[PDB]
């Protein structure tokens, strides 16, 4: 049959979708969630043997374990146990697109286990297997019979194998299919894996049951009533002594209980369900649900006799909280909400895409701690406890039907098919059936990347139609289309429009606006971090602030997708596409997290930490107003401290209990502040730090801060007059200068300072020079390559101008003595094929004090690609082992990525001025700084630099940071501009014009000193 | 396998669906709709063989011919071949309710057929199987080799056999089983059939091919500019050289014509369809399509190559004409349309649902004769011929996918399951993909009597995605869910609300208003014509035409259900539910239609025609008002004749030829009216006749009629003095009276006229007695049966009231003798249980004359039920072979159904006299009429009479047409008043309050006389 090939047959024998049940056969462990010993896991060892194609799987196989298979963990990714490589392709599909054919080398994973099962089971009531992620196809076998199919790789499929066990040992065959018809719906971008990925189970449930349950919340107008509305079906035989009883718990204590028989209220003609029955319960006073405080009761549901026997029970945890849109706007328990959300692939860099709940936790807490109460399920229906942790926890989530169709052309070829249609349909189906009871979901959307067909909306209004608690949205097809109640656009800029044919993305402030538009707008994608990115992140918080029905969106995304491979010497390293022989292949494309693939994160997350805060803060003379953007909570496990320091030395502090409600404001008088010692400018630093522990943060985390400027008293003070004058030394090939201990060198021939001691150590490595270039960012290449150059991207332009290749022509080097120092002016000219690019003036002077002065003039020509840097650098001999600066920090910051940085004195272990980023670029600037200290060197001025061992050449020419190699002595950048990082997008330019350097003429100096 | 117990496999191998194709190879041939070489009908002989279910099928029988088969036509419904019986029944399924699965015992029909395939079918190109209709599933093989499996009795499965044939001889073997999941989807109330009952064709096309086209016309705002636009598909390799050229004829005028390659405009990020086409082609003036003048014009699709090659050319009927709603109004060409409907299933009763042209053109031509504009496909997609005769004689129609589940309980028990989507999204998209391009078809329906279910609602948006040119409606859930656009009940009735609960139907008048309700409301099916039907039509016909949004509906039904058996000596007769042996059944419950099985009108026809007649009329003295109510047409094929007559005699009469523009009105004079010489009442008759032939008349056909009463002159001139006075004999048993030739016997025990005589001949077979009762019609017996009681239905009260059981008492009878007359006086009471019923008191007065004077003075008690009449009955010893009368006729007329009858002078045939209803009833009545003439006798007064050779009592006794036997004589019954017939329903009392006989106390007088 090759059910695989055939769309119209997604499954043979599997039984219908539902909640998450347990058949407890004891109310009070349903009450607390315990264990239920009706429901085992049969995760752990396995058999498993790996096929090219499914013809090749011998029959024996069906009735014994084939010697040759080994024993591997379930649940797994075949891949990750090396039989077979997993494959990252972004767009392109892994397979020929010819559907609904798929390859006849089609890798096959046979599993198989012996387990025992109690006569107890098969005595009474059903026994059903319940496999959780399968992926993509399967057939399964049990004890030599055939059982039935399944496909979609992201929902569980049950059957019931009541029939085909026996007391003592059973024994499954499972053949599962790397690809199938279903792959055609699975494009997402991410690695292309397959196998038993989540977790197996067994069921045994009475033969009268629960068979489903739907729990809904209604509230009054101002949410101080609500009635739960829980509606009840049974399988098996109705009988007149039947009874449903829901009771609703908070905590230990009973709320309310109410108990009915089955039956119904008339439906139609024909009458009503006698199989199902509604119980209603109100409450008053319900203490609501919503990410600031995750509230939740417990409804437990008992199937018993009228004497009071029980049957089985089920039960769910239940979070009172109305979403709605209204007049434009989303709203819950009433209230519009802020999306601090991120999209969140299911991705371990060792176990592939297997979770586990230490991972799962391990993100919610960086999450929150992190200032994110929202999450999209990219793209695909999770692991069932990832809702149950959301709705614990407190997160808001988009729950996802398993549809991509990005590689089809057009895009919506497969979407827009009826033939098509059952298939997409059980995809959004089965999803809504297993998770309508969670609170933590407040938004259903249709998949991803996949056009906009009529299945689509077909598909929005079964939604709208079946659970009218949740509004529907899908960003296929231009984002705004019939099949979205939201405006979801994915790279939609802030204030610049993307006028692409058809599906366009306006900036989001016009988009709100166009001509008989009135929808809220969410982004499901922005911020693309990959690499060094996050460019750009402030200018949607301050348009989400300003404009009502912006409600934020879903940063691209939590963590990177990179896998760890090991080296010949076993030791590990992060790889990207490509790097398990996979080709085709889209490169470091699957790395786009604000953290590592380990959870470590990287510089971005700050960035989203502060833009993200709760907590806005206006400061007037001393009066520092606090106003809570929290819509529910009061500020009662906040504290505000605030400190004063003069260029970095503190001169007071303090602390004030903050108590804000939501939405309000708070004013706090700062106390008089006694004058500062000398001159320099004084800041104020505030932290919003939570005294008590909570269930996601520890007793000290800090949730929000800010600065600002305080009084400045610039100096004004000479400088105590030189007890000595630095002398010359002028030869045909250099210009020396000394002063005591001191030695600087400038070649006459380069015009740079080529050499420089303190007594008899030489300080350089490589001279002193210009820079204009900056080793190429992810953001910078976008999806340029070698073999397919894409002129537009920004480092192909610099490429093309002769920016990397130019040489610097020297054009004067003189000279001169003053009464009190020694003078050096240059002047280069870099140019290619020709033409002037960058004209560089420079003069060093060098007093009595020790002191050289650099200061530095550079014209660009206005019609070369601005360039990434106007600086200076150098390799200096030494190595130390600290840095220590006055400026922006401590994390890495660059110009359109600092908000989150304050200014202080910071001081960190070298290493920790260089960011390991996956894909090596440049990485590591600190922005803002005025002082900078290392070995026995002190620069002053107002410049940016990084500082690490890797020269920006290495950084350019390594594709993976497990290459690269400390090099003699320490490389440093000093820049007085540095260009943007953006990231609105990675495939096309995203550094915003204010942050370009374009303006032709840039000034700079620095004081290069002894410490 | 058992691929027919899973609503998951509707289908295997089976090609898509899409409008109908021909494969021309030349263009003129297309343009003609001539008969293409490359479309064969397989129809006429094949093999067949009956097994009890498919395990019985020898496999033998896939390779060759099995001996014990035996030979027939193809297409057929195997019941009608008498291999199995048919089942009528009409909500309870005919197999048990236990889905997905169905009986074991499944009756399975083997057909074969050995056919010739010539080479240059196969040399090249795609040689395709086309199965119309196929009931209920079946398996495909050809030359033994397994092709393909299909489901959805009612629209067309094609599969491609172009790998399977050899030039020569090939054999095809169609395994098809009556019950499969397709079953639970196909509860219509009809005979329960089975077979392949449409044809089969083959049909070639190119590789390279047309695979689908969409054509669209939208228009100005004034419908004097239009647009055409095709959508072209096509399968195959693409070629820069391709191209597609639609061209727009009318007639063998071009009207316009454009070419191009392929390759749509872009779409979404992946770009455009490259395999498809959209021509826009303008049009001036279009000649606007519509039920009142069915303007067609062709459109042919010709795919060839650059230099001009045809490759194959496909093509369609195209009317232009817009349908939307809007305010609450369905507007066609953007006038408001009253829908004069009727639902009519496919049904002959020699061939059961096969269907011919020759058939379909005839109820095609009686339905336009009647004055009837639309149809609506009940429940199924029908034969493709039928839209292409809608399209050309012009109905408006409604296409309804092939989804009933009346049977499940609740009745969306399955359309609100999603696991039943994907089966019924195929009824729904297949028949779109079908029909779309037929102008003829204005609304879609998703099916009828299955609930209202979340499936559709899914449907109802996915239609209005891909056709947003026709509205959607479906009645089920309560006949104005979310689910449709318009109101669209059946047998809700026009004043009277029947709340119902969850489903209530609404009074429509009512029902338009309901807060915030602001549909147009359509009937979906309405006045059930069962047996002698239709009482109250007019009263629907008063309110379509007072309110705007009220635009008409769909009477229930066109034709009979009734099937032809054969008795012992080979004679047909009208068969019904039960008669077959199927049971349950739902015995007469199949014949609903306004004509019978054969085509011949009901009486209730005539009613149909008049209330839904194109021109009202009003008189004003001498002036007759005309109003049209055509909204297009001019009335350029009519004239409109008069008469005045009195009494029955024609007094004057003319032509006036008529020229009213739609919508307006005309002003015809009428000369001066002559005074009449002789006392009567003056009427006048008018009549809109055709005077040309057209496509769907004759010239000469009557299209509307109307009367009125005009002057009226009562006759005040005294008699005349009688030549004799009749004698009175009185003895112990009787009182005789003399008169000439003439003896009336009045029997003093009984106080009934026993016997009459003229000369030595008596004149009666039983004694003139009153009568209360009539032989139950359908709509008084409603659904009460003899083993379940409905103690509601009218003749259940009757029967429990003792109506039928009652005996006359006599109270008196006394005889006086009066200057030149004889009176005898008498009363009887009318007792059951010793409660007094009805009491009749009489006066005979005989005179000189001859004549005999009745007079009738009724009292009914007020607690019983309301009689079924008031009148007299009697058995005449003669038959004549004539009956004459001044009355209400020429047809069969009652009190709520008299409408179309017109006052006149008719004389008829006495076996016109009686309508063969095949489910016999009281029938026959004439009302309004002032004199009866039969044989020598005269009735003269104002009552209501019927006449023929059956007597009430056998009628009632009687159930079927057939098994009746001509009495000896005549019994002729004359009612001074007579109960409505109902029929808004016909399964609840249904007669009108106005209609029932409740005043309590009734009087009436005849004179009975000889002539
Ligand atoms: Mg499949
Ligand atoms: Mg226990
Ligand atoms: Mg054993
Ligand atoms: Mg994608
Ligand atoms: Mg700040
Ligand atoms: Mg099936
Ligand atoms: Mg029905
Ligand atoms: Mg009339
Ligand atoms: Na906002
Ligand atoms: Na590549
Ligand atoms: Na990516
Ligand atoms: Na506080
Ligand atoms: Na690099
Ligand atoms: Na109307
Ligand atoms: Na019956
Ligand atoms: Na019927
Ligand atoms: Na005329
Ligand atoms: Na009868």
């Amino acid at each position: 049959r090759r059910d695989w090939e055939n769309p119209g047959v997604t499954q043979l024998n599997r039984l219908a979708a539902h909640p998450p049940f347990a058949s407890w056969r004891n109310s009070e462990e349903a009450r607390t969630d315990r264990p239920s010993q009706q429901l085992r896991s049969l995760n752990g060892e396995w058999r498993f043997a790996w096929f090219p194609a499914p013809e090749a799987v011998p029959e024996s196989w069906l009735e014994c374990d084939l010697p040759e298979a080994d024993t591997v963990v379930v649940p797994s990714n075949w891949q990750m146990h090396g039989y077979d490589a997993p494959i990252y392709t972004n767009v392109t599909y892994p397979i020929t697109v010819n559907p609904p054919f798929v390859p006849t080398e089609n890798p096959t994973g046979c599993y198989s286990l012996t387990f025992n099962v109690d006569e107890s089971w098969l005595q009474e009531g059903q026994t059903r297997i319940i496999f959780d992620g399968v992926n993509s196809a399967f057939h399964l076998w049990c004890n030599g019979r055939w059982v039935g199919y399944g496909q979609d790789s992201r929902l569980p499929s049950e059957f019931d194998l009541s029939a085909f066990l026996r007391a003592g040992e059973n024994r499954l065959a499972v053949m599962v299919l790397r690809w199938s018809d279903g792959s055609y719906l699975e494009d997402q971008d991410m690695w292309r894996m397959s196998g038993i990925f989540r977790d197996v189970s067994l069921l045994h449930k009475p033969t009268t049951q629960i068979s489903d349950f739907h729990v809904a919340t209604r509230f009054n107008d101002d949410f101080s009533r609500a009635v739960l509305e829980a509606e009840v079906q049974m399988c098996g035989e109705l009988r007149d002594y039947l009874r449903v009883t829901v009771s609703l718990w908070q905590g230990e204590t009973q709320v309310a209980s109410g108990t009915a028989p089955f039956g119904g209220e008339i439906i139609d003609e024909r009458g009503g369900y006698a199989d199902r029955v509604t119980l209603r319960l109100n409450v008053e006073n319900p203490k609501l649900w919503s990410a600031e405080i995750p509230n939740l009761y417990r409804a437990v549901v008992e199937l018993h006799t009228a004497d009071g026997t029980l049957i089985e029970a089920e039960a769910c945890d239940v979070g009172f909280r109305e979403v709605r849109i209204e007049n434009g706007l989303l709203l819950l328990n009433g209230k519009p909400l802020l999306i601090r959300g991120v999209n969140r692939h299911e991705h371990h860099p060792l176990h592939g895409q297997v979770m586990d709940e230490q991972t799962m936790v391990q993100d919610i807490l960086l999450m929150k701690q992190n200032n994110f109460n929202a999450v999209r399920c990219s793209h695909y229906p999770n692991h069932p406890l990832w809702y149950t942790l959301c709705d614990r926890y407190g997160l808001y989530v988009v729950d996802e039907a398993n549809i991509e169709t990005h590689g089809m052309v057009p895009m919506n070829r497969l979407t827009d098919d009826p033939r098509w249609l059952p298939a997409m349909s059980e995809r959004v189906t089965r999803m809504v059936q297993r998770d309508r009871n969670h609170p933590s979901v407040i938004i259903w959307s249709l998949g991803n990347e996949s056009g906009h067909g009529a299945n689509h909306d077909a598909l929005y209004r079964w939604i709208k139609s079946v659970d009218p608690s949740r509004p529907v949205q899908y960003e296929g097809g231009g984002a705004d289309t019939t099949a979205t109640d939201i405006i979801c656009p994915m790279y939609a800029r802030v204030d610049e429009d993307q006028p692409f044919p058809a599906v366009p993305k306006w900036s989001i402030k016009k988009w709100l606006s166009l001509p008989g538009e009135t929808r809220p707008l969410i982004l499901c994608e922005y911020a693309h971090a990959m690499g060094n990115s996050l460019g750009g992140f402030a200018k949607y918080w301050q348009a989400f602030r300003q404009y009502p029905r912006l409600q934020g969106g879903f940063v691209w995304d939590w963590v990177d997708q990179s896998l760890i491979k090991y080296d010949e010497n076993g030791n590990p390293w992060s790889a990207y596409g490509g790097d398990f022989g996979d080709t085709p292949n889209d490169r470091q494309f699957c790395m786009n997290g604000l953290v590592f693939a380990d959870r470590t994160p990287h510089p971005a997350l700050t960035e989203a930490k502060h833009q993200q805060q709760f907590f806005q803060f206006r400061l007037s003379g001393q009066t520092i107003e606090v106003t809570s953007e929290y819509l529910f909570r009061h500020s009662d496990n906040e504290l505000l401290h605030w400190m004063v320091a003069l260029d970095g030395k503190p001169l007071a502090s303090g602390e004030v209990p903050l108590d804000v409600a939501p939405q309000g404001k708070q004013l706090i008088e700062l106390p008089e502040l006694p004058q500062p010692e000398s001159a320099g400018q004084l800041w104020l630093t505030v932290r919003v730090v939570q005294p008590n522990a909570t269930a996601w943060s520890e007793a000290g985390h800090i949730s929000a801060w800010q600065q600002w400027r305080l009084a400045e008293n610039l100096s004004v003070t000479l400088p105590a007059a030189s007890h000595a004058i630095p002398h010359l030394t002028t030869s045909e090939m250099d210009f020396c200068i000394e002063l005591g201990n001191k030695r600087w060198q400038f070649n006459r021939q380069s015009g740079f300072l080529s050499q420089m001691w303190i007594g008899d150590k030489k300080q350089l490595l490589t001279p002193l020079r210009d820079q204009f270039t900056r080793a190429p960012l992810d953001n910078d290449i976008g999806v340029s390559e070698a073999t397919r150059i894409d002129p537009n991207a920004w480092v192909e332009r610099w490429k093309a101008a002769g920016h990397y290749q130019a040489e610097a022509a020297l054009l004067q080097c003189t000279a001169d003595t003053l009464a009190d120092a020694v003078l050096i002016t240059t002047a280069h000219a870099w140019q290619h094929q020709g033409k002037t690019l960058f004209i560089s003036r420079k003069t060093y002077r060098i007093d009595g004090s020790g002191q050289m002065a650099i200061t530095v003039d550079v014209e660009v020509a206005s019609d070369t690609p601005h360039p990434a840097r106007i600086g200076l650098n150098c390799q200096l001999a030494q190595v130390a082992e600290r840095v220590n600066w006055l400026g922006l920090g401590p994390q890495e910051n660059y110009p359109d990525r600092l908000t989150a940085a304050c200014f202080d004195r910071w001081d960190l272990p070298l290493s920790d001025m260089y960011t390991p980023y996956v894909f090596p670029s440049e990485n590591g600037l600190r922005c803002g700084t005025r002082e900078l200290n290392y070995g026995p060197h002190q620069w002053r001025g107002d410049f940016q630099f990084n500082i690490s061992r890797y020269s920006q050449q290495q950084l350019m020419e390594t594709s993976h940071r497990h290459l690269l190699h400390a090099e003699e002595g320490t490389w440093l950048n000093i820049d007085g501009f540095h260009m943007g990082i953006g990231g609105d997008d990675s495939w096309s330019p995203s550094v915003s014009a204010e942050f370009q350097l374009s303006a032709g003429r840039y000034h700079y100096q620095l004081v290069w000193c002894q410490k």
